């Protein structure tokens, strides 16, 4: 007997393949009106989500009105006919654990949301009318412009946004690809005013010509069962209008012949060196089964045994190598192999690019190779398999813009499983990769002076040359070089994915398995996953790795130069899954190994085994120790609000080497010196670990003990003594003392701020204290100081720790300078007085119930469980019942139990305020409303150094 | 003229450089008298010494007269109030002290000028009308028991009274002189013997004025001191008793070729050879003794420590006449002992002969005795000026030796060469002549004998005279030299004359990246003379255990490599000390100014470019090792106060840490250790005395550009620069960290009530109220109820943070000396009630008078500075702006001071307690109050993270 059909609904999908390990149910369908639907059922799930994807993106933009798609995606969040509040969703969002974004690309508007699992009806209503009924108030985009106008501010200086737009305004300028997307101040309000246009008309327009139902995909993901969540969802968008508008396509490529074998010269803003090799390809999305376009990437971007990158290497020419496809748009893609340069490299750039076209001929001899392709296919096929599960925003957002792109029953597998050997469409890729069809760039300071153009969006600095005949056919002559072997088979691929069964003394939480004058071990055996995978942390403490600049240069050059001699050697495990992470700290040392545990203990031991033995190049060391001094001067360029942060930083750490201390010293670092300094190092340490995953005890036993007898055995490495295991303290601010350190942002004409309201050192009661305020005020403050006020685009409030102490911060990037946002920020703290004064008791124990429901969020995934524990044990609090002492505490809070708290500590007339600020100024700057309060005259620190000197420090905070 | 006046001397010869004025004189009694006239001496002083001591004691009392001195400060007929001497003192700025040796008892004491009258009057009671009180008596006998105690496990008495009892038991020589509770109670008692009728027999019979000396020291003209001396002084009876003589030797024949092997408390190896010979006091004019033992004794080239030294033996040498009694004197040749010097005492004692025999057949070198009178005659005449009362003290003793108007440059102006003297001694050093003694711990269990007294381990051998004529047949020895003409020699004294801005304290003359530089040239003293003081910074110093054991062996490796070019300089009077510290290195270089250049260049070169010997590293690593362990056997309240310090501090290695980590320390380890420390430093320099501006200027470029030239020295950064915080204790805190000592069976208690950061107001608050209770303390704590005979109380000043601390060595449990110590400080809460302002105004004046005392030599007025330079807080006019301060103070001030930060429920007190446990201790009065239960310390390292730290002091300019 036939079926009852639902008219809503166009079809039901056939099951969604998924992972064996995914215990999520999925369900896909069309709706009458052509959105494209999956509902993801998750019964255990603590926040809900969805997500819908515009098919429609900047570059449907109308001509004369630059980054429209961008400035609507941002009205929709500002009020519907039906929920006319302008802060209505973020509120919404807020009070329930909730939080949004939203991003507009060239061919997507991606919009998404979390929220507890018990409100994802209500969040979705609010959310539905976005593509219904948005107001487009007028006083709303007024304000907003502002918003986007500070959104493009930001990236004008930085050297990624430049160059990717540089690339687009060097194509065809007829063709959408060469539109500027983010808009600004000038094309959303300045130039159409000059003009007539009314905006408010242009974005009813847009959102009426173009949010047609049949471009729309969404995703709901919540632990209603799937029969309800596809209720849920024909109520809500059945009623989206299908104006069956044609899915754009670009079919031309933005690169026609004028716009091939030229050679542009970039001047960049940090001291960078970077040579980028581009060329026009087709468009391969359809044939997602087999992936030409990643086995050629695979191949050219290695970075084994006789690979490009090792030749280029050994050349000292180049230091990093990416290589494989870039997306464009529907109609035209593009395959890249950018490298980073050397300063012999800059003067070699004719012959790096020869050495490519080489490699690229090598493969052209070989042919396509089916066993290449079966490694990927079999890699992709595990790393699907033991897919981590992720977290709900980010994966209704994915799936949302991938719904457009492949069947149904499809959607969760298309982009990892291969299916199809299609050697053809590997040679006709392959085709592309020749000298006239090569488009190269080169940035570097050294051109400084010697452009003609510039990029009207961005300002960069450029000169455009054709590339000589010459040079052409000196590369389409490329014999074979006898330095470049293929890849051999991949020996890290792991093949042991069986799960230990659980131990029968097994733990819910970390235990101290080992506690030696060496070596103190925290182990835990996964008991929620059950992934083939785990994770070794391992801090190692000595006094000699910050005790000057010059010692933390050397430690910082010693594993930079350790991680370079290892990595043609573990470029096969990173492919395999088996991945580690190496960086020197304060207090030493961090090591980290991550993956399939198969094969982990040989990694590691070939890890600990270079670092105990380890014979530095001294030509790997001039060109190491060079870029070390870039990047330190690059942190010139850093945002102001980054700045800010850094600055605080320095100022409440009892030590501290600023980057031009460190720069300083970096000069007496000579390969002797470091020579010495290795062994000293090594010489004394204490080991703190946490083996977390699909291992035994016995397992992290002889792993740790591995690890500590290969430094014995090559670095004569002796335990420390406890008094020499000391931590940084937290400076201790005085009583109603109000400290102000500024400073100036040499490369953005925006300021940043950053203000820390100190507290008391962490404990149950002042850590509740704390983040259940700045849950009430996260999005007020939002709501006030961006939204309203429209101080700049970067705008934060919440929690500070460090050292066991904590505050209460504010970040604000911005056009206006610091002490006008100061007067802000406080006017802004006097109306929360109020406010809590009048909530009532249902209300705040709605914010009690979003606060717990956000710390009570359960990981989803191995090595997010990892870093929860890892932080406990790192500021040596080793709390890892954390979680539920401190939500019930939460629970017993009254709002006069807030209210002293703020009159006591945040207050502006409380006595214990404890107030400093970090103002960055605009490279340009010089040194109605609510009523701001008034300030005290504020201590300026002149001098890091006698500010700490003068004031007490806290104490360490007990441990567990 | 006048009839209390015997004798009235003639101008008494004094240095051209000593401004005070002088007068000697002989009273009628017998008493002989030194007046002293110092118009600008802020404190007055006296002193009396009488020619009767521990020898005379009567033989079944032991100590008596040691015994004697103590009570005499326990109340006269006159000011019968027990306390009466040391109240008045404290209240006007004063102090006192006394000894007794074997043949003097010398009392003296200091007090505001304004007030030497009243301090003389009670002092002259002493010798006038002691009481002797009964309970007095038999509380006191306590503190003399305890003294005793302190001594009994210190390995320098232990030998000193064991040489006593190794001579003649019939000669006094051999008396027990401290005396304890034993021998002046348990005994006596026991006996029936009156112990108060034995004191005042024994003062009565030997405190005759004809045995007595002495000096007085004023602002009051030589005439009104002579008035009040005779006032007060010619009341004493003289008695005409004969000067004690002692003719015959305490070691006679079966004595002298004798070989003594004695077990150490602590971990050391020394050899004592010693030789008895005839009195030569006589000969002071021409001084034998002391020509033979400048050269016995001599460390530089061609010396016999050089040889000794170089063979891997011997690592310090002492030589001279050694002092006994009127009758008998010693020659002395005292080694320490390496590991190997230990296995060839034998070839030590060959060495030591061959040298005595090269000096009998060179005979006497006029030469030598000449360069000793010259450098004497230099000495003499730059002599720094003396403090009161260490200058009454000595003078009263030597007066008894010499005529009035040479009592001054007796003991330094030589005049004839007598070598037939000089022969004559010489002729007492021989083998037959010898008494030998070895300590070590390798004759643990091998002993046979025990000392009375101490309970020292020893054994008694002859020397066979086998080994008795190998040494007599010594041959010469190539490698002995006499000394060469001492090219140190000062001959430049002219003083430079005062710049023309010459600055009043210290000036920062230069100041960059790698050297603050303070310079003031002299402008009190106007002698040939500068001290030149340099702290080199350098974060390496003290980063762990191990680097600051190398920062150690490297400064003693290289003061060894110096020692025998710098020694002619020591000889010349110029003289530097070389130092590790807590953040680096201190040097410092004090001295005639002449050839000081020529030193410190040396100095710095040799720092610079260190080569070193890998035969001494050895040894001074061992002996190193040695000294870590042997402050096992220091005492209780030594103990108290360096746990406190490794508590109170940011960062501090313990011994044990340092010694453990000592043992990787090697020879390569050490090389690579000095560049780096060298590689990076700061310099901070004071400067002081005879020396311009440009001068100096000049000192520190030099130190810069030898440091520069041959180690590559470059500045630090200004934030590396950083000091120690001190732990910041909670409001209301009780902790006590308790230890044992396994050596002394004394506990130590150290008692910290930390107040606050050092400031004006905190300073004075602080040191007002510790003179206030100075004298109340050492009366309830030590003479009334006995606890011990160590008892102090003061200011605590570390890492510019400061407080009130107690400290107590005695035989009661620490927890007790707690009780007994907050009981005292109740009783200070009503005294200061009860205090009528005039006697609070007089603590006022005396703190006033104590902290405005300007010094009187160079070196002293450089410490002043220097404290200012290396605290970081150069407040150079601390003494004025402090004590003006002060005298705004008042009693209500300071109560309210006590009720907030010190007293039992004050809101702020902070208190810290050491409780050094004896070897065998265990885990009516004013009451005690109530306490708190004491949060016990386990773990310095805890302790420390648990709190939080003080800010540092700011600079003032
Ligand atoms: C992630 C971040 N939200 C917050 O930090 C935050 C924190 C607490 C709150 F209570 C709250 F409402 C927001 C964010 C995302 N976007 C934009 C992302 C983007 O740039 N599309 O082009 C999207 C966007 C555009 C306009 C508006 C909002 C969000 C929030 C309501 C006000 C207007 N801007 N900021
Ligand atoms: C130098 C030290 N004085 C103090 O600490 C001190 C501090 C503040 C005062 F207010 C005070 F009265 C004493 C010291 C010297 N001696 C003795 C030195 C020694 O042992 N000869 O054989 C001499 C001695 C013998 C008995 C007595 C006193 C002094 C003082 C009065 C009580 C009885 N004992 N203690
Ligand atoms: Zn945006
Ligand atoms: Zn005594």
């Amino acid at each position: 007997g036939i079926p009852m059909n639902n008219p809503a609904i166009k079809r039901i999908g056939n099951h969604i393949t998924k992972s064996p390990e995914d215990k999520r149910e999925y369900r896909g369908l069309e709706l009458a009106n052509g959105i494209k639907v999956l509902l993801i059922s998750d019964p255990t799930t603590d926040k809900s989500s969805a997500a819908l994807d515009v098919h429609i993106g900047s570059l449907s933009d109308p001509p004369n009105i630059a980054g429209l798609s961008h400035f609507l995606e941002h009205m929709l969040f500002l009020g519907t006919k039906k929920y006319p509040k302008e802060n209505e969703y973020s509120q919404f969002l807020s009070e329930h654990a909730g939080s949004s974004n939203a991003f507009t690309s060239g061919e997507h508007t991606n919009y998404y949301f979390d929220v507890s699992h018990e409100h994802l009806e209500g969040a979705l209503d609010r959310f539905a009318q976005f593509f219904l009924s948005p107001l487009f108030d007028e006083s709303a985009k007024d304000r907003e412009v502002n918003a986007v106008d500070s959104e493009h501010e930001k990236n004008v200086m930085n050297d990624a946004w430049r160059l990717f737009q540089l690339e687009k305004a060097t194509g065809n300028p007829k063709h959408p690809f060469s539109k500027f997307g983010t808009g600004n101040k000038y094309t959303l309000e300045t130039r159409p005013n000059q003009e007539g246009i009314d905006v408010r008309q242009e974005l009813l327009k847009f959102h009426s010509a173009y949010y047609s139902s049949n471009l729309m995909a969404v995703v709901v993901l919540g632990r209603e069962s799937l029969d309800d969540l596809t209720n849920l969802v024909v109520k809500l968008f059945s009623e989206v209008e299908n104006k069956n508008v044609p899915l754009p396509e670009f079919p031309e490529h933005p690169f026609q012949e004028e716009h091939l074998k030229q050679l542009y010269k970039i001047v960049p803003i940090k001291d960078i060196r970077n040579l980028y090799v581009t060329f026009p390809i087709p468009d391969l999305q359809k044939y997602y089964k087999s992936n030409p376009g990643h086995y050629l990437g695979h191949l050219i971007g290695h970075e084994g045994p006789g690979s490009l990158l090792s030749e280029l290497k050994s050349k000292g020419w180049v230091n990093t190598l990416v290589g494989g496809q870039k997306e464009g748009a529907r109609g035209f893609m593009f395959f890249i192999i950018n490298v980073d340069l050397t300063e012999e490299g800059l003067l070699h750039v004719e012959d790096i690019i020869l050495h490519m076209f080489q490699y690229i001929q090598k493969l052209r001899a070989e042919g396509p190779q089916e066993w290449v392709f079966q490694e990927l296919k079999d890699l992709n096929a595990v790393a699907f398999r033991f897919k981590d599960k992720e977290r709900p925003r980010g994966y209704t957002s994915k799936i949302a813009g991938i719904l457009h792109y492949y069947p149904l029953e499809e959607v969760l597998t298309a982009e990892y499983l291969l299916e199809e050997f299609r050697p053809d469409l590997i040679e006709m890729v392959l085709d592309k990769l020749r000298p006239e069809n090569v488009r190269v760039a080169i940035v570097s300071k050294s051109f400084e002076g010697k452009t003609d153009r510039t990029e009207e969006w961005y300002g960069t600095q450029y000169k455009q040359e054709a590339i000589p005949d010459e040079v052409i056919k000196k590369w389409q002559n490329a014999d074979l070089n006898g330095k470049f072997k293929l890849p051999t088979k991949n020996e890290f691929i792991p093949t042991n994915f069986e799960i230990l069964p659980l131990e029968k003394e097994a733990t819910p939480y970390p235990a101290l398995i080992k506690d030696t004058a060496m070596s103190k071990l925290w182990f835990k055996q996964d008991d929620k996953f059950f992934l083939p995978k785990a994770n070794l942390n391992f801090e190692f403490f000595s006094p000699f790795a910050y005790v000057d600049p010059l010692h933390s240069n050397m430690a910082y050059l010693y594993l930079e130069l350790l991680k370079d001699s290892l990595n043609e050697y573990a470029y096969a495990a990173e492919l395999a899954g088996l991945s580690y992470d190496l960086q020197n700290t304060i207090y030493g040392m961090y090591l980290s190994v991550k993956g399939y545990n198969d094969k982990q203990p040989i990694l590691l031991k070939k890890i600990i085994e270079k670092m105990a033995t380890f014979e530095i190049d001294e030509k790997r060391f001039e060109i190491i120790k060079e870029a070390y001094m870039r990047s330190l001067n690059n942190f010139r360029a850093e945002q102001p609000h980054q700045h800010a942060m850094y600055y605080l930083r320095l100022l409440m750490t009892e030590v501290a080497w600023t980057k031009d201390e460190l720069k300083e010293a970096l000069d007496d670092v000579t390969l002797p010196r470091l020579k010495a300094f290795i062994p000293q190092l090594l010489s004394r340490l204490h080991i703190e670990a946490l083996l977390h995953g699909n291992i035994t005890k016995q397992a992290a036993l002889g792993i740790m003990q591995m690890v500590e007898d290969t430094l014995i055995e090559h670095a004569h490495t002796k335990p420390l003594l406890p008094s020499q295991l000391v931590r940084y303290r937290e400076v201790q601010l005085p009583d109603r003392g109000w400290f102000v350190y500024q400073q100036r942002n040499e490369v953005h004409n925006n300021s940043g701020i950053e203000i820390y309201y100190q507290t008391d050192m962490q404990s149950t009661s002042e850590n509740m204290f704390l983040e259940l305020f700045a849950q009430i005020i996260s999005e007020p403050a939002f709501n006030t100081l961006r939204t309203k006020e429209q101080l700049g685009y970067i705008v934060f409030s919440g929690p500070r720790r460090a050292n066991g102490i904590q505050g209460l911060r504010f970040i604000i990037q911005s056009e206006k300078p610091p002490h006008y946002l100061e007067s802000r920020v406080e006017a802004f703290l006097i109306t929360m007085e109020k406010s809590i004064e009048d909530m009532t008791e249902e209300a705040f124990q709605k914010h009690i119930q979003a606060l717990a429901i956000r710390r009570l969020d359960k990981p989803k995934k191995l090595s997010a469980e990892s870093a929860k524990y890892w932080g406990e044990i790192i500021s040596q609090q080793y709390n890892f019942d954390r979680d539920n002492t401190e939500v019930a505490y939460l629970k017993t809070l009254t709002k006069e139990d807030i209210i002293k708290f703020y009159k006591e500590m945040l207050a502006v007339d409380a006595p214990r305020r404890h107030k400093v600020s970090v103002h960055v100024l605009a490279r340009e700057m010089d040194s109605n409303l609510s009523q701001a309060p008034a300030l005290p005259q504020p201590e300026v620190i002149q001098n890091m150094t006698e500010f700490k000197r003068g004031l007490p420090l806290f104490p360490l905070v007990k441990p567990h």
